[PDB]
């Protein structure tokens, strides 16, 4: 077995998934980000990324996305992988 492949980024959380699933993410945020009604496809992980950066400076979308993956069984495997990166000094356990 080879090693490496440690090039993950809090932003890659989007590029990771296939455009297919991505479309859904934009829909769930359409309300928050206030995306278009029929022009949600013309957008790109980029334009959407920056939007989240300012909007949700907490995770910059990382979080909002992680969830979108949890709901899906084919993304749940990644959701857990993303979270690990999200947290830094442990969450706020209360």
């Amino acid at each position: 077995g080879s090693s490496g492949s440690s090039g993950i980024v809090l932003l890659r959380g989007l590029e990771c998934i296939n455009k297919h699933y991505f479309s859904l993410f934009k829909s769930l945020l359409a309300r928050d980000l206030n995306l278009e009604r029929d022009n949600q496809e013309q957008y790109t992980t980029i334009q959407i990324a920056n939007m989240m950066e300012e909007k949700f400076p907490a995770d910059s979308g990382l979080g909002k996305l992680i969830e979108f993956c949890e709901e899906v069984p084919a993304l749940r495997k990644r959701a857990e992988i993303l979270k690990k990166e999200r947290s830094e000094s442990g969450p706020s356990s209360g």
